[PDB]
């Protein structure tokens, strides 16, 4: 038996766990998107290449750092390697661009303007904060400047502060008009410009800061696919980031990062306004206890799998290959319990961005996630995902419930959608068959937004529209055969599933046809 | 609301994820086992009081290394420490001591000559290694040393030899009778005395080696709770284990340890023979491909679960903490994510053994258990254990799951139970009750393994067998209702289930009370 | 096998259906209790004695008709049949007395004035209704007079009338001041005194005239278990019967009938004011659409079976049992799927009151209640009533569940309770239990009032009560065993549950314990 299909058969999530087989060889297809930042180790054009090869749907810029122009030509490259690819259009695989914005962080300035220079802060220790920018190069054991002008209207004596990724902490004791006086609670060594997280406080920095309009505004010019706004409280903070990109930039997908309490709470709201959610583990395992993320995690994906939008679990998923070939077993587990979570992406950040095997790194996401949806149970993910999905008069959604409905019944090789915008192919995902889902399409934008999406393999048709309805849609549903046939997803006299339009522009995709493969 | 009660309440799995609340906060009591292995960094007395007091319920011992007189003084100081906590009765954790084989392992040496210290190996580089045994003392980057004769008898050319936690990837580029060069894949750094994996081979070493023969023995001198057996292929090794404790030794609990292909296929009869189950993740992801482990980790976790035997989840679960003070995310997910699976116990190796924090790293993981614990889907995992239960005509079990019932439709405080044997408390751990489950017992040795079972907070009643039954029974129901007051787990006026029998001795259990705290 | 224990164990409901199995013979107990109607046809002290041995529980009094000296002779004789058997406390079956109100019935004159003859209507013939007293003694089949003075009022031209319980209709084509003019819609002959209905009008007599209240004080003198009172149409008429009966008969269960529309339509404020529910059938399908009434039916057996109250499903259940000795197949099929839907009552009308086949009647509905109670898929039907009932602090409850819940692990003979008021024992079987529940009492009156509750064989203690609480425990205990062995029920060596308390009086059952048979 392959793709677990014998734990598929079981009555009981227990037994379906019982019948899990390390013998059972996965099918070829892989259907949760792979995400990588792209930084010093992965911006060349050859290693990027590379990157495609192994597995790479999504390119991830930290506008964090780096100058506009620096970034700029990060995605040349990216275009570069992308498109040496495309003489063969059946081979061909179209590779998103992602902007992840500064948002609204709070950063240390540069001690002794040395460089090389840090400071051991002893524990118990007492250190001021000033807001003072003669001192905005002059930071040591005693003075700490940093850029949250009003960080004394939203603290506390007692408040809690945390530097460098949360590696060091100070206790707030006195607070002056314009600064604080703090005490070293958890002692380290401190360097540069560093990253500040004031967890419980109401921090009242804009949702889109200056910089980050002027960091959406590139995005649109530059063609990105999809913004990851970082920060994001409230709904309003979505509409914010959405006037921005403006009507220039409406088919800009918008996805809201979760990184602290208050993102946590507002949820719904959040998710309602966006295209999709990131879990930002790594400030939101500062922001809130480290030992109730897995809480949040669990949370945020079961409500975009029951709302049918996409979510991508992020940060730290291989971290120790930032330096060794091979990860951990508990970071071979976080992975493939992302992808049994219901994650449609995972992300890797310092692994692909600045680590020491970038490829492997890839590879080895491609090979867990392969794994763990073929352990999926089906059977009950998709009883449950109709219970609570409501009556709708939309045709096509009905058409795509009646698609998964029949793969699973045939067991088909593939979920063939021909789709312009690619909603329709949105709307089988949330579904979530077993066969990969092949979206051919003639926009290219389409074609790169689909990676966001749990079992799409998008493809990019390349020939010209035929006037003839009928004899264009064949052009597309043989060229999806094609590709299948080529990547090994099916081949001859399999069966398939195949959804079109009825009517010449309908804008519909409300016709289904159970098919062997030529 | 409270403990993930909102979603305790939940219809599907889904609905049920939605609805997890890091808002809500956990009991206090905590079902998940700690087990530390004991080292350098944790084998003072001292120290162990304090792991004691941050969670720690089992001391293993690896006997992969150290002399019998090492081990006899770490043993002692595990008893001093544990003993210093007996004054006060109702304070007392009893402390169970493990005894882990070295078994079939295959070693490297020393380094150099200059230095036996450390050093080194380049990427893609070539590689002498040896079937003479001269050269153990200078072993660096050129010319290694391993310690298995029989090799070329189950090896072959351009197959892959692992080595130090599989970090280090070689293929045998030629061979010839019977010794090896090879060329470098993954190249990294090489230390001293670094475990050796064949993946593939049927190796021919013995399951109970010479030496594990000598520590068993001292292991039935020691008077050890349980034996964790390394590399069980099949029952016939667990009985040959059971056969050199021998009569002496037949209270000893063996938990055979699955960390190769073999003992993943030979599963089932290997767990019909063992006490119970390590899923010894160190060596099955180098045996075993590392994306193929958290399947091999859910299935024997569900066939544990079903057959009611405990299961401990092992090794590099807080990996990252051997060198920080906080795990990384991947770390917390895995923690986490192991006892959703339904592990018995958690394990902890260099986290405390010889890293330098083992009391942040027993302190993380006894906090994720409980949040995990409170996020566990009681509806469905107590719905399919009675339905996937063999129905039978005994009184003990039919009173355990009334028990059970019970205490979920009450939501009690607890589980009180009276044990001599034990069997009792395990008959109520395997029904995967939410309330905390005190085993009250006079043996300490019943005390000690009850660890094992999730759930099991075990309590060594010290005061003198009383002639009236009923009285008797009323002094350990009330001994345990002080430890649990004294614990926080309820209080004065909270209602808990109390299971007895209707006179002395064991399998006698058959009433259940629903009882009120005084 | 044995009542039906294969389709028990099947995974769905089809399955189940499937494997129902005719040679299955079920157990001898038969836990849905009957109530049969005395009347002319059974009133005799002889009759009265093989009803009892045919398996009546309940004996209903209709007070439309007869003087209080007349039922309390009916009601003598009840007692003396019943008496008959007492002399044998292990044998003796409690018979329960409960009294039916006449309420606001409408009733017809008397026919010609020739004693009682009976004209005979024809379809499409004008008949004339008329309040004018002078026709009171004087109707025929031109002019006919009924004691429902606001008639008028409440009637419209269009209005449908009905006569002879359902059989004659008619239609309104002309009212008058005094009178209705109205065209025969099917003949039939007409009686004297018949009834009257008239759907869809807004009818304003009381609820509880003066003569119900006489019939309500007479209950109290005459020390009746239960009233079921007709044609309840809301909540402040549960609570009117409630006042009549006042101080001295507080504790007779009060039993709503829901016979109209309105009745259903303010079913849950009726339920919650009332002790139980009887589905009245007979003038319900008259007072809503025939095909609407299975509807209303399995409505409020469902949610009586929810609150955990009593419902009865009653009326025209084996009808021309009336005048042959075997049912037709609709008939059968009929008691079979009241017990299906979940009531803990059925009940018998002309078929023992008035019928040439009384105790025909009697067995025939003992035989299939014992039949449809094995095809019970009580997997589903535990597993619903569980979810669907409250956590509650309440330590009786708790027992109630462990019990039922242990009575399915081990497949007891019987769930013995030992109950003053009788609640304990209705906890336990609003979960329905496969297993008989043997109510063992010392208040007479709760033995009675037993037969309400599906799966309740109550048993009447008549030892004194022991000066030692432990050994009078026992000698009751000891007593059920004895009814469960004459009875058939269990023998020497089965499992049972026996649930007690912890002191004497009501409310402290918080004891379960699961014991062979001595
Ligand atoms: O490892 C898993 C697991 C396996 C597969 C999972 N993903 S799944 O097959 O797509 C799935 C299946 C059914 C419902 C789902 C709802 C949301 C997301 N995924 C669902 C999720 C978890 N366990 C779930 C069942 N287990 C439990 C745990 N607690 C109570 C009952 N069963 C043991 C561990
Ligand atoms: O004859 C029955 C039937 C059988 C048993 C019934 N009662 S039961 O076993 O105690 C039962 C079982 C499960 C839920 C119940 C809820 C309320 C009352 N009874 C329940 C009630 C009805 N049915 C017709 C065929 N049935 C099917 C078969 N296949 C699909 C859907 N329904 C089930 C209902
Ligand atoms: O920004 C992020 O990606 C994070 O904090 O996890
Ligand atoms: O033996 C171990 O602990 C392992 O390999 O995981
Ligand atoms: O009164 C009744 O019992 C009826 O109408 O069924
Ligand atoms: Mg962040
Ligand atoms: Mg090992
Ligand atoms: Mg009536």
């Amino acid at each position: 038996q392959t793709q677990q299909l014998h734990a598929a058969m079981a009555d009981t999530f227990l037994e379906h766990m019982c019948r899990l087989d390390i013998d059972s060889p996965p099918i070829t297809a892989r259907n949760t998107g792979i995400i990588c930042t792209i930084g010093p180790a992965s911006r060349s054009v050859e290693t990027l290449k590379e990157m495609i090869k192994s597995g790479m749907n999504v390119a991830r810029l930290n506008f964090s750092h780096g100058t506009h122009e620096y970034h700029a030509e990060t995605i040349k490259n990216v275009r570069t390697a992308t498109e040496s690819f495309a003489s063969d259009p059946i081979l061909y695989r179209p590779v998103a661009v992602a902007l992840d914005t500064k948002g609204p962080e709070i950063r240390t300035g540069l001690i002794k303007g040395s460089g090389t220079a840090e400071v051991e802060l002893k524990k118990g220790a007492t250190l001021k904060i000033t807001l003072d920018n003669a001192y905005m190069e002059k930071c040591d054991e005693n003075i700490l400047w940093l850029d949250y002008k009003n960080i004394c209207k939203v603290v506390e004596v007692g408040s809690k502060i945390y530097v460098d990724d949360g590696l060091i902490s100070l206790q707030v004791k006195q607070k002056g008009a314009d600064f604080l006086v703090t005490e070293v609670e958890n002692g380290g060594s401190l360097g540069s410009k560093k990253g500040v997280n004031l967890p419980g406080a109401a921090v009242d920095l804009p949702a889109v800061s200056e910089k980050d309009i002027q960091d959406l505004k590139f995005g649109v010019e530059q063609d990105v696919d999809m913004v990851f706004a970082s920060f994001i409280r409230k709904a309003s903070d979505v509409h914010e980031v959405r006037k921005v990109l403006g009507e220039k930039g409406k088919n800009i997908k918008i996805i809201s990062k979760i990184e602290n309490h208050e993102g946590v709470r507002r949820f719904d709201e959040i998710l309602e306004a966006s295209d999709g959610i990131m879990v930002a583990r790594g400030d939101l395992g500062i922001e809130i206890p480290a030992e109730k993320v897995f809480l949040a995690q669990k949370m945020m994906i079961g409500r975009c799998n029951r709302a049918g939008k996409p979510v991508i679990c992020a940060t730290q998923m291989l971290e120790s290959m930032i330096k060794k070939p091979r990860p951990t077993r508990a970071e071979g587990s976080d992975v493939a319990n992302a992808v049994l979570d219901g994650a449609d992406c995972i992300m890797l950040s310092g692994e692909t961005a600045k680590g020491d095997y970038p490829l492997e790194a890839v590879r080895m996401q491609h090979l867990i996630a392969r794994e763990a949806e073929a352990a999926i149970y089906h059977l009950q993910l998709f009883e449950e995902l109709r219970r609570l999905a409501p009556i709708t008069s939309d045709p096509t959604e009905a058409t795509a419930v009646g698609a998964v409905e029949a793969s699973f019944k045939c067991c088909s090789g593939a979920i063939i959608v021909l789709t312009k915008s690619g909603r329709s192919a949105h709307q089988v995902a949330r579904y979530r068959p077993r066969a990969p889902i092949i979206a051919v399409t003639r926009n290219p934008q389409t074609a790169r937004q689909a990676h966001l999406y749990r079992g799409i393999f998008p493809v990019l048709c390349k020939d010209p529209v035929q006037e003839a309805w009928a004899e264009d849609v064949d052009l597309r549903v043989n060229f999806a055969m094609n590709v299948g046939k080529a990547r090994g997803f099916f081949k001859k006299g399999d069966v398939v599933i195949v959804l079109t339009g009825w009517r010449p522009g309908s804008g519909f995709t409300n016709t289904m046809r159970v098919v062997p493969v030529p």
